């Protein structure tokens, strides 16, 4: 499935997507991105849109 990431960092914002066999695979992918970009925050998921948000 294709999953989305909304970046709501204090300094750094965007929307990334990733196709992954399951949500856990996509989400580990997306956490790696927030980590490497220097965005650390609270995470929440919206099942109906397959969209994670990270809010710093
Ligand atoms: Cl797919
Ligand atoms: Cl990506
Ligand atoms: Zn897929
Ligand atoms: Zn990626």
């Amino acid at each position: 499935m294709t999953y989305k990431l909304i970046l709501n960092g204090k300094t750094r914002k965007g929307v990334l997507t990733v196709e992954a066999v399951d949500a856990a695979t996509a989400e580990k992918h997306f956490k790696q991105h927030a980590n490497d970009l220097g965005v650390d925050g609270e995470w929440t998921y919206d099942d109906a849109t397959k969209t994670f948000t990270v809010t710093e």
